[PDB]
């Protein structure tokens, strides 16, 4: 559970990924992802409810201009 803003980003190859957004460089439109992974139940339907203990290995920064689609689920700041 928790961590960051859950979004789905589609890269230039029209490939979708779900993760938690960490930072976005508005100048180059570059998206900084960290711990991109699905969120909710492991290989088990939570036989033991999982707490936020997760580490970042799959993280990646995208060129931004190479994004096909940015769909967000939760807006951190409604007022910018």
């Amino acid at each position: 559970p928790y961590i960051g803003s859950k979004i789905s980003l589609i890269s230039k190859a029209e490939i979708r990924y779900e993760g938690i957004l960490y930072t976005i460089d508005t100048e180059n439109s570059t998206v900084a992802l960290a711990k991109v992974r699905s969120f909710g139940t492991e290989d088990r339907p939570t036989d033991r409810p999982i707490a936020p203990r997760d580490e970042t290995f799959e993280y990646i920064i995208f060129r931004g201009s190479d994004i096909k689609d940015l769909t967000v689920c939760e807006p951190p700041k409604p007022i910018m």
